[PDB]
């Protein structure tokens, strides 16, 4: 083709887009160099209306596949090229997902010595706090690794959430509800509805701070539930070693809280409230049995003969079911390990290094050019993925034979930068395209 006479060498690039998203109004102007013999682009854009409202990344499609490097058995392919120098017009549709559309028409032709891409984008029904607006997109052109601790963090903490939820909720259904006094007047906080209301709250916020941590990929987020989760299985388990090692010093302990409390039932309502609840409960009487009542048990004593301890009786009932609690207080503690080690594994996989695009190429018999469809995966802040969908036709804007090829793709690569010294709003592509679909000779 005598359009590839026109690539043997480097050619000066100018690129041009005045653009419109949601009445956003910017222009973009990229220059450059253009070697069409390794297929290789290296151009500079900057945005001269200030600040560009939408994602870098999202204008890169639109912003010279005549730079491809057809290999030499695909050269009669190479339909770009040989619309040159009088150029070609390409047309675009790009549909982001749950987001607006990008609508697109642009003519690449040699003005003088240059190639020239001149562009006018249109942007609809896009989203001002969706990821395009929002400026959600990483900086960058390829795809990121799926992290299955996502979900897997995100599923387990959304059911703790609503489990805290519902021991928060029943806490404060008994702190309003239902009245069972104060066993220890000196720790008033010490109610079963606050209790409940206490691990229902640290429940909660652990639930939260792994549900936000892994679906939001925040790593702040995934160390505080790692650091808080470590918090709590440290008391758990010093609480356990320590109630060992003390078991009859705190023994003691809470036998004169009681035998305290005993004192001033006659004389504080809410004791008396809490004693003659728990009675009642346990069908249970005093600290070791009746005989703590010195002028008679209360009416809220079983009358039967030898009724036993409210103390004695719950001792005896921790003694012979430590097998079972045991059980239930490491399973708690596996579930809690787990979590931090999914969170710690999430966490390390998070922030790192860095990928191939394939252009279709099918042909137009009828308008004599071709037309060309993709999916590109932009990278979220968040780990997610947004789609933005690509459909294109490409029309010789001149009168000259063109070629139309048979189906083939080009597999570019894209590598963003930023140019350490430009203080306007910017950014510096290198492309690598090359053509292939088309296998040669005997293999
Ligand atoms: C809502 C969909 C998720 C619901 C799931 C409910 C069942 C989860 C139970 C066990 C999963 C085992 C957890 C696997 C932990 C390792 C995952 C991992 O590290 O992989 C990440 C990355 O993809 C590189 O491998
Ligand atoms: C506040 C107490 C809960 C903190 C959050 C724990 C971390 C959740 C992650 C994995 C759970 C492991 C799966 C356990 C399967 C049993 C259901
Ligand atoms: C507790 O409430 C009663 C209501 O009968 C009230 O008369 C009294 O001031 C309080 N009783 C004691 C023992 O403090």
């Amino acid at each position: 083709s005598k359009g590839e006479e026109l690539f043997t060498g480097v050619v000066p690039i100018l690129v041009e887009l005045d653009g419109d998203v949601n009445g956003h109004k910017f222009s973009v102007r990229g220059e450059g160099e253009g070697d069409a013999t390794n297929g290789k682009l290296t151009l500079k854009f900057i945005c001269t209306t200030g600040k560009l409202p939408v994602p870098w990344p999202t204008l890169v499609t639109t912003l010279v596949q005549c730079f491809s490097r057809y290999p030499d058995h695909m050269k009669r392919h190479d339909f770009f090229k040989s619309a040159m120098p009088e150029g070609y017009v390409q047309e675009r549709t790009i549909s982001f997902k749950d987001d607006g559309t990008y609508k697109t028409r642009a003519e690449v032709k040699f003005e003088g010595d240059t190639l020239v891409n001149r562009i006018e984008l249109k942007g609809i029904d896009f989203k001002e706090d969706g990821n395009i607006l929002g400026h959600k997109l990483e900086y960058n052109m390829g795809m990121s690794s799926l992290k299955l601790l996502k979900y897997v963090l995100f599923f387990f903490n959304l059911l703790f959430w609503i489990c805290g939820c519902c021991i928060l909720g029943f806490g404060i259904y008994l702190l309003i509800h239902n009245n069972f006094g104060v066993l220890f007047h000196n720790l008033p906080s010490l109610t079963l509805g606050n209790v409940f209301v206490i691990v229902g709250s640290i429940i909660m916020v652990v639930a939260f701070l792994g549900c936000m941590g892994s679906i939001k990929e925040n790593k702040s987020l995934l160390m505080s539930f790692f650091i808080l989760l470590l918090i709590i299985l440290l008391a758990e388990v010093t609480l356990a070693i320590l109630l060992f090692v003390y078991e009859q010093k705190l023994n003691e302990y809470v036998a004169k809280g009681l035998t305290d409390s005993i004192h001033r039932y006659h004389s504080d309502n809410s004791t008396k409230a809490a004693w003659d609840s728990i009675q009642s409960f346990l069908q249970c009487c005093g600290i070791a049995g009746t005989s703590d009542w010195t002028s008679g048990p209360p009416a809220s004593c079983p009358s039967d003969r030898k009724v036993e301890g409210c103390y004695a009786k719950a001792r005896l009932w921790f003694h012979s079911n430590f097998l079972y609690i045991g059980i239930i207080t490491i399973c708690v503690c596996v579930i809690e390990v787990l979590g931090m080690s999914f969170a710690l594994t999430l966490n390390s996989q998070i922030d790192k290094t860095s990928n191939s695009h394939n252009v279709y190429i099918t042909a137009d018999k009828q308008k004599n050019g071709i037309k060309a469809n993709f999916k590109i995966r932009h990278n979220v802040e968040d780990g997610s993925v947004q789609l933005a969908d690509h459909y294109q036709q490409n029309t010789p804007i001149g009168d000259g034979p063109v070629l139309l090829p048979d189906n083939h793709y080009l597999s570019t690569q894209s590598v963003l930068s930023k140019d350490p010294n430009e203080k306007r709003d910017h950014m510096v592509l290198l492309e690598f395209v090359t053509a292939a679909g088309i296998t040669h000779h005997h293999h």
